[PDB]
Formats: C-alpha cells, sequence, structure tokens
C-alpha cells in the first residue's frame, strides 16, 4: 500500500530520530538504520527492520545502509556540541553518492531554519554548526535528487500533534516545533511530492 | 599593466568554471592547465589554449605560464582529509615558472580560515587549511605581484557584480556566490590596489 515503505535513518539515536523511527515502524515502514558502535538503539524502544553499525563518514557503511532503500531520511547532528564540524556536509555526501548508485532519489533531510536567515544574525554560538548545515544543504540541493530541505526552529518536548505549520520557502509564524511534530513531518513528506525541491520550515502554537 | 592574456590553474573547479566563462566572455585570451580535456564543457565559452597536464609537473606549468600577463590560482584538492601538499607544491612550481618568464601579477585563492582564529577550523579541514598556509606563504614570500583571495562559503547564488571587498581582514557578511568570486578574481587583474593584500569578498543574497 505504500509507494516508499523501505526507508534508511540517518541520526535515528537521537533526540527527533528516536521518535521518527518510533512514528515510522507503527505506520508500517521497514527501516534501515545506521548507528554508531558505542551507540545502538535503546533496548526499550521500537526495534527496525534492519541495523548497520558504522559511520556515515564511510562511503562503505553509508552504501550498506542506502542500498535497497526506497528514501532516505536525515537527522544527524552533533548532539550539543557546537564545535566546528563537517559530520553533517560530509556525510551528506555520502549519502548522495550512495543514492545514486542505488537508484534511490528521495531525501528528506533536516538542517536549520538559520538556512533561511540573515546569515549575519545567526548567534555566533551557533555559527560553527550553521557552517555545516550550509554546506550539508548545498551538497544535497546541488545532487540533483528528489531534496526535501527541512529547516525547522527549535526542537522541543511538546506532544505528537500532527496540527503543525508548514511553510515552505520561508520562516513560519512560531518559533518551535515538537521533535515528534518534526519526525511526523519527515515521514509526511516520503507520502507527497509537493515539498520536493523546496525548504519547508515546520511550526506549531502548542496548546 | 594592462592584462589580455591569463593563465587559470584549477579552471574545471567549481570557481573556476565560471571564472574561465566569464573570462572568456570578457575577451581574455586564456590558457588552462587541465588534467583531462573531458571537464572542460562542451559548449559555450572555449579558453584558447588547453594544456593537459599535472600542477605537479614542473614543465607542465612552465608551459602554462609561459606568454601570460597575469596568474589566476583556483586550485583546490575537494576531498584530502589528511596532510596534503598539492596546493603549495603547484604554487611553489608556478612562483618559478612566472620568475622564469616575467610574468609579474598572481591572484591566488586560499579561504577565509587565514583570517580567523585556528579553533574554527573543522578537524577534517585542518589539512587543507594548513596547505593554504603554506601555498600563501610562498606567494608571499616570492616577491610578485600576489592578491590573496581569501572567501568565505562559496555559493551558488547568481552574479551579481555587487559584493564589498574588505581588506587584510574580514568583512560583515559570510558568503560569496561563485560567480562573485570569479568576478573579483577578474577584478584584481585591472588594478594593482590590492597587491600585498589580503581580500575578503562577501555579499548579501536578496
Ligand atoms: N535542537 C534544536 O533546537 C535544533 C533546531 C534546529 C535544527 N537542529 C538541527 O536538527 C538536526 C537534528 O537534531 P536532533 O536534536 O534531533 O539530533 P541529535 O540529538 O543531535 O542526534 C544526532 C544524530 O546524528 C548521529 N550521528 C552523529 N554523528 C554521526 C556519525 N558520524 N555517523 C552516524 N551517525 C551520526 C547521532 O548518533 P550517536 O547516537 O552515535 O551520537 C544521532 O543519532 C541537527 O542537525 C540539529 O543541529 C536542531
Ligand atoms: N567550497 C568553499 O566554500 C570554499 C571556501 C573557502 C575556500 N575554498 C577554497 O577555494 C579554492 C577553490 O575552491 P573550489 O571549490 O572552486 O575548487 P574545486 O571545485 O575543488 O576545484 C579544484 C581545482 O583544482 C584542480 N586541481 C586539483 N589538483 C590538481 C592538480 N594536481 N593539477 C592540476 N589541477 C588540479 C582541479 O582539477 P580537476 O578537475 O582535474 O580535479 C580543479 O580544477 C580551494 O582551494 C578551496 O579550498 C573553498
Ligand atoms: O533556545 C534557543 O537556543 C533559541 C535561540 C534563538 C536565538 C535566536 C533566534 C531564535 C532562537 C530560537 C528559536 C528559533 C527561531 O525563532 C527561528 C526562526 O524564527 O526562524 C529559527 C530557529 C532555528 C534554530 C533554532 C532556534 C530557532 C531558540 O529556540
Ligand atoms: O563552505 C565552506 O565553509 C567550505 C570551506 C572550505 C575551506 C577549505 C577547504 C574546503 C572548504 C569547503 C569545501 C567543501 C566541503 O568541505 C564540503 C563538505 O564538507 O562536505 C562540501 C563541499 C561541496 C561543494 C564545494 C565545496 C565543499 C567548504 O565548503
Amino acid at each position: 500500500h505504500m509507494a516508499v515503505k523501505k526507508i534508511a535513518i540517518f541520526g535515528a539515536t537521537g533526540q527527533t530520530g528516536l521518535t521518527t523511527l518510533a512514528q515510522a515502524v507503527q505506520a508500517g515502514y521497514e527501516v534501515t538504520v545506521l548507528v554508531r558502535d558505542s551507540s545502538r538503539l535503546p533496548s526499550e524502544g521500537p526495534r527496525p527492520a534492519h541495523v548497520v553499525v558504522g559511520d556515515v563518514l564511510q562511503a562503505a557503511d553509508v552504501d550498506k545502509t542506502v542500498a535497497g532503500q526506497d528514501a532516505v531520511i536525515v537527522l544527524l547532528g552533533t548532539r550539543n556540541d557546537l564545535s566546528p564540524t563537517t559530520v553533517m556536509s560530509e556525510g551528506a555526501r555520502n549519502i548522495v553518492a550512495a543514492m545514486k548508485a542505488h537508484g534511490v532519489d528521495k531525501v528528506v533531510a533536516c538542517t536549520s531554519a538559520f538556512l533561511l536567515w540573515d546569515p549575519t544574525k545567526v548567534p555566533p554560538r551557533l555559527q560553527a554548526v550553521t557552517d555545516d548545515h550550509i554546506r550539508m544543504h548545498k551538497v544535497l540541493r546541488e545532487s540533483g535528487l528528489k531534496y526535501v530541505a527541512v529547516m525547522p526552529p527549535h526542537i522541543g518536548d511538546q506532544p505528537l500533534t500532527g496540527a503543525y505549520t508548514v511553510t515552505l520557502d520561508g520562516r513560519g509564524p512560531s518559533r518551535v516545533i515538537s521533535k515528534h511534530d518534526l519526525g511526523h513531518f519527515m515521514l509526511r513528506c516520503l507520502t507527497t511530492d509537493e515539498y520536493d525541491g523546496h525548504s519547508t520550515y515546520p511550526s506549531h502554537q502548542y496548546q
């Protein structure tokens, strides 16, 4: 019943990844995850269909994760770490190469609403990570793949609602999206082509 | 000082390709050193002279620099993650060839990381930045008229020709379009006001 049913999730162990994984498994997706050796999925949580242990910085590991999929969700990040990094942009380069080799077209990837900002107004403490989001978005935009650029504001702990606003190619009217709603939106992007080639800013007022 | 013939190194890269196109459309007689001719586009603006070879091969560089009025350097390694000397060894070959042929003017791209604290550099870019620093030193010590171009993030925005150029420091914006960056490399051929300076081109797109 699902045009998209086998998906790879990068960053499934992270804040948004964990609830995206849980929702995807409940929705009937056959999920493959790439996890780093020292940080596997928690014993409590939902179980994906396939687990690749490795690093998004290894093309071989990314290839093993992307092979055979219908689509890719990207929720990579550096947890609390604000240091200069290229893990997201280099990871995206590997994902793009693997998708082209394996005939996968659809990629839904999370960067940041700061990419819709006047670049000079981003807080300096956040500029190093934002710089790699900028690099990652460029890699994905230039790939020619069917790319939904998800650019959220603050990721919060509020509920799953499915009632959030999706603003196309600009900043939205609220400054938060719950991690659960952000994961819900990443999965919604698999069911439609309407956001392909756009930037999307999901946001909501939790009340 | 009027420049008609230029060599471009790195013409097949993202900045090189648009610099080449703009140079050809503006009337420059352009010589490129390319390792593979098939990487030059089949259509549109074509360079006047194509030397097939390697910036690591001194004979190939000498052949490219001979008879030019100025040199544009847009070399890069793209994927090197660990110590690498391709750019600095290329620049040594370029300097020796410019000296042997009486070519005075070189406009060379490194990166704005040379204007930031070293702790700003992502670990996997430290090797390429180290070699940018080595290449910059090679060019500054050469005695040639050298404009050091140190761009921030290189984007894909359309050509504007309206960017700002900050001298010997960082400017307000943190992006430059590859087209604007190539525009600025060519602007450096028409003036000596940037010689011996570091230049930081940047703009706000929109
Ligand atoms: N927090 C906010 O308010 C906010 C707002 C806007 C945008 N963002 C951006 O949204 C994105 C998702 O944020 P989040 O909080 O959900 O993510 P997160 O909690 O930081 O999780 C990052 C994910 O990436 C994985 N990862 C990191 N490096 C990896 C590597 N080399 N190889 C394989 N996997 C790797 C992590 O695995 P490990 O378990 O092994 O660490 C983890 O699963 C981030 O890019 C973030 O910057 C956040
Ligand atoms: N991307 C950014 O945002 C950014 C920011 C700051 C600074 N920079 C720096 O700006 C400079 C230009 O960047 P770019 O992205 O436009 O360059 P690029 O797309 O990576 O192209 C590099 C050029 O150098 C050539 N090259 C590499 N090794 C060579 C060799 N041995 N012999 C002859 N040619 C060789 C390449 O030829 P082939 O086609 O044969 O490979 C290519 O034409 C780089 O040094 C880069 O580090 C980039
Ligand atoms: O708690 C924080 O550290 C926090 C700090 C901020 C600093 C400046 C502007 C917005 C901030 C937001 C809300 C927010 C926004 O409002 C917007 C926007 O309106 O485009 C985009 C954002 C993108 C990423 C993260 C937050 C975003 C935060 O939560
Ligand atoms: O813009 C930046 O701040 C930036 C700064 C750099 C400074 C020194 C050397 C390379 C840099 C690249 C190269 C680069 C990369 O490093 C990556 C990556 O890390 O995946 C992807 C690229 C995609 C297209 C073109 C260049 C790419 C940048 O981009």
